[PDB]
């Protein structure tokens, strides 16, 4: 009734946070640590621990093992934060061997028949696994999580989306280190500089936030989703978690930004209603202090730490363009939380078996 | 033939690029170094060298004086950079005793009879000093140069509405910490943080945008500035020169980024055509990289160097919208070279005598 | 039962640690969250939480209240994070009143009956809490724990000097921000920068470490202390928490090494032998990587986070001198944490009764 | 007449320092910008300009060329600074082709017939060129520049040295990115952290140090420099360019800090004799405040910028010990500079020749 779970890339910076919320979780437990260049090691003595606390103990000297689907036998869940390119292939025979893959990685996020799963936004696109099982002909499965970048302006926009006639976002990002991993960014790109990441950052992240926004069930049906006009701006200064982004909002009609300010307020969905552990009881806060939030004090906010996406500063721009800046934290709800997230969702719609 | 300058807030960090800049300049001399905390110590000692270079040797040992307007008989030209609320009282007395001022401070921006300088956009607009003379009944003048950030903006934006429709634009800066001084920024605000300014920061910047384009002379007649939308969001990170600003720009007909980048590209005024001394010969360097320009790389371009704001980025977001950042060099042409380019326009106009 | 216990400065940066570890202690609860400049308010709304994880629940709601010792006579334990100059009178007027005073501030750091007290070291010298009573005339008492940067020396050379002939150690502090509090720190002194702190510093640190040796009962007696040598100089830069300090250590004869390392690796006292709930199990916790202690992942180290000093390098430089590091929690072992556990002790040891 | 230069590595951080100095040189001329990665792009657009100024439009259009002797026939004098393990064999072939070749890489640096030079310390060990040449049997030769972090110790313990009875020195560096070069030092290892070196990279420092030691020509001879005892604990935080050190040094006998004082500001040698053009008038300057230097402000001090060692806060730490601080330009000083002014003495002797 305990479900065993195989982190891949155990010991980078999306797979510490895996290892730190699951060594906590009430029924899906950190099993096997997956690695590459230090398998045969103790976790304990490779791992970059570049987050909240300490290793766990029960953790700190567990093996590091190879990414075989052939010797995990003993494994119930994937979860694959491995790099582009890589990540891919590795997806796709742990998928062809009977397991079910939740997967950060951007390799599969564009397949037709793979989900791309915010599970506050899009929790029915699940279903595309039955799809994907039959055109693939696999036991297992893929699912893959947004883009963290994507996910800061996804989530409040979806939630607006779903209620007004939103026809524009422009946004401009100003990322922390730790999602490009490590090496990462040399120092010398961001001490005394701001380093931008250029068209294919921007264009990619505008093209996760529209396949999300496809896929909001809608309570109004203007402007369609071809009509609605995106475009980013993105960047990293030298912050170590948390991605702050500035929108200007858009719309077709006047809307004032106390309307907009309550739905997001009061934004839940599915994993709300289910209680799954890891769902925040507001994914979305709203602050109003106009120096909020800032990304130090505020990374960490929400009753499950690090998976709300904390969103300030709503002021009426002109009767139909509104700002607002949101600040998720990029490794939990971006990467690591919403991964755990949508396989506690898997497991209550009988996807992945208990 | 040689003008003697006096500098206020001489060992600040405006009155030091004020040293910087007129050490070199051909006939103006910073000849009366004003200060008041420190006033019978030589400059050399107390003096706050955060920028490029040495303190000039023949600056390093005058005394730091008194900023009494009766001792400096001697003295043609005033340059005060002073804090908020002393320096209003302080430039007036300073006007009533027959001094030109060019001030940096906001305390004057927004008298009506005071011009808002920025040479290269309303140059006529010092001509408000016949009915400031007459008004006030002084013998002197004040100018004001606007505020580092709002002309990181206005520039490109004077040079934009100038030609075209422009109805909006929605920016986001992130600004560096020698703007605000020393003390200035706590460290604890910009380490590992992003420290938003809050709604009067942001306001104060659109409002001094306004009156910058409202007096822009244009070539088109639409839409009124009335009708034209503005919003800024402001934030301080740990760069120390450099001012780095997004913008989105509205227009109310399809208006192609390839139009608007000729004209920002061959953007120029009366401070090229005359030749003033301090005057970039491009006022606005445009860059074609997608990852730049970058605070450190490019907050010292241009023939003069940190007089020309750097904007890149330029991209189509839709028919009626484009994307542009800009950097400009917060203390040079934000400050203490954007107040030198207006002494010069105004010795070649007469308004300072030679 | 249990003990009530005022913090003074309770928004502060070594206040918050009060808070935060207060709130998990088993017998101590922080119920009287004193101040001054924001009395009346509540403290969630008013606090700097930069530490880790959130405001507790219980103390966010609780109001801001005056510094006073005529209104906390529910009180028990009153706990001292005050600014030089102002702690002294404050802490004496406690005093007087009858509660014991555990301070954190300078000011009665060298009263000849005022202990300067690290309970791993010189624990017996509480007991000058008696003639502190009988020639001040009051019933409560005033006790201090040491300056930070001296502790994170002090408690290493304290270890070493029990037990060898040590004749001097010659130390390199590069400290972080949180010490000098808010606004504290310029953040243009440690952008692209350090920041020295100078001789009345580096005199300081020096004074409070040999008064802390002067008090630990030695297996040994040579040399005197009065032969021993001390320097330090001290600095500043642009870390959170966490005082990095390297030390030259030298001998009166051959000593080694590895000995002494392994004298470090087991030291303990009273805290540890009582158990006390804030005494980590190894107050001295000793790595072997050539390139550890790093003050980003060991700061929080030990079984009670933050409270042991770890110390990396050990080293033979030649047969009479080592050298070592040592990373110390600026806050919780150097001030909060620290005076928590002499609270601790003066329980056990009946000098604080319920 | 003119000397025509190659500079090896020219885009690095290092090689930009040569371009720079080189451009305002009176008779060492940038001829020929040799590369790997990028050979056949203009300079301009390849280089990373991460130094004072702006790229010289000379230089800027100029193609990296391959870095291939038989190509640079109309070459005089190379300069190395290529990475470890690839320097040694391309210095070997241009050397062996005819050319002088000074080196900042560590691979000759400790061949007996190679010199390890610094112009001011041991500026008569040129003279190993001529055993050097009829050993190798070429008609080039090698020449090195010692460890920057080496030289921002050995320049003030040479000069000390040279005139008092020195017996250790015990340092603790804090230095900057630049060193390791671009990616060189991944952002997460020092935001908010400090990253020590280990200690390949300590035993590394004192090795060079105890070689130009061993070569200063002295004006005592106590004690015997096997008998000298050398440490380093070397780290790096996020400044940009600048290595700051802090030394304990130990003396035989009663040695007064104000005498050594004195040795440090009145220290000059053979390239201030010779008024070479690269050589500071002062190659240490003292500093007074007990808060300088500091390497934000202090590192391009001197008539020739970056080329002096700045040394601050001497002071008596008991009769036989004292303390300083020094502060080394690191790619000025600490490599190009040096280059530059160990070819001029070269020139000068005749070892290089139109
Ligand atoms: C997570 C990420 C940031 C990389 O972080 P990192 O901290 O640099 O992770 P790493 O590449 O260092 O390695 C983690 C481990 O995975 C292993 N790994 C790398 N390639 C691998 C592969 N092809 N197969 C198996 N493991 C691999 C590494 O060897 C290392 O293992 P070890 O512990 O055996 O030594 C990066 O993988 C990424 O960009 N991922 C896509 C997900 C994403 O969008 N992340 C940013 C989120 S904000
Ligand atoms: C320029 C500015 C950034 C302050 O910078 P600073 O580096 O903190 O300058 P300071 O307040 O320290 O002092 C400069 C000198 O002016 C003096 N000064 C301060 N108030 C004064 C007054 N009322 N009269 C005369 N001098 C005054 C100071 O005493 C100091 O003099 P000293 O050398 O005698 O000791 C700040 O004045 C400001 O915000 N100014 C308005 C202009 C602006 O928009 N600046 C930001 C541009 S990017
Ligand atoms: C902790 C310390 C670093 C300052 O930090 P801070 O975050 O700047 O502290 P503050 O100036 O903000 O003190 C904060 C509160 O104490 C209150 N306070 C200040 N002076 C006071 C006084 N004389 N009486 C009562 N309260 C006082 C402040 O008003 C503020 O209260 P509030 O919540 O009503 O607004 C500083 O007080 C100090 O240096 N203390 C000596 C103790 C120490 O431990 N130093 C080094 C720690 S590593
Ligand atoms: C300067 C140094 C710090 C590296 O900096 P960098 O900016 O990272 O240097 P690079 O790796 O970028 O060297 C840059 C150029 O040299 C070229 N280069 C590298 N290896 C080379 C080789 N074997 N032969 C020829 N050229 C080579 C690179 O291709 C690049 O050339 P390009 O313009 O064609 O693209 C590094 O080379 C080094 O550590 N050198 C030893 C010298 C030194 O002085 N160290 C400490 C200085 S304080
Ligand atoms: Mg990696
Ligand atoms: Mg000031
Ligand atoms: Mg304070
Ligand atoms: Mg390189």
């Amino acid at each position: 009734r305990t479900l065993k779970a195989a982190i891949l890339g155990a010991t980078g910076l999306v797979g510490i946070e895996y290892v730190r919320m699951l060594s906590n979780h009430p029924y899906i437990k950190p099993a096997y640590l997956a690695g590459k260049g230090s398998v045969g090691k103790p976790y304990g003595e490779v791992v970059r621990w570049q987050t909240v606390g300490q290793v766990p103990k029960e953790i700190a000297d567990m093996e590091i093992k190879p990414t075989d689907p052939k010797l995990m036998d003993d494994v119930d869940i994937i979860f694959s934060p491995l790099p582009q390119g890589a990540a891919g292939p590795v997806e796709e025979q742990f998928a062809k061997e009977g397991f079910p893959v939740i997967s950060n990685s951007p390799d599969h996020r564009f397949d037709p028949d793979v989900p791309l799963l915010v599970p506050e936004l899009n929790p029915h696109t699940i279903s595309l696994i039955d799809e994907q099982r039959k055109r693939r002909e696999w036991k297992g499965f893929i699912v893959t999580t947004p883009l963290c970048t994507a996910q800061g302006a996804a989530i409040p926009l979806g939630a607006i989306f779903k209620d007004y006639k939103m026809d524009g976002a422009f946004i401009t990002t100003i990322q922390s280190l730790s999602g490009a991993g490590y090496p990462g960014i040399p120092s010398l790109d961001v001490v005394d500089n701001i380093l931008p990441l250029g068209d294919g950052y921007d264009a990619k992240t505008i093209k996760e936030i529209f396949r999300i926004l496809s896929e909001v069930k809608r309570n109004v049906d203007e402007p369609k989703l071809e009509d609605v006009s995106l475009a980013a701006t993105t960047h990293r200064i030298a912050t170590i978690h948390g991605h702050y982004e500035v929108l200007y909002v858009s719309f077709k009609e006047e809307t004032a930004a106390e309307k907009v300010k309550e739905t997001l307020e009061n934004f839940r969905g599915e994993p709300q209603d289910l209680k799954l552990p890891t769902a925040p009881s507001k994914p979305i806060i709203v602050m109003n202090e106009d120096t909020r939030p800032q990304v130090y004090f505020d990374r960490w906010a929400g009753d499950i730490p690090g998976m709300s996406v904390v969103v300030g500063r709503l002021k009426q721009v002109n009767k139909r363009m509104i700002r607002l800046v949101s600040l998720i934290h990029n490794t939990v709800r971006g990467a690591a939380g919403g991964g755990i997230l949508a396989a506690e969702l898997l497991v209550e719609k009988g996807y992945i078996e208990k």
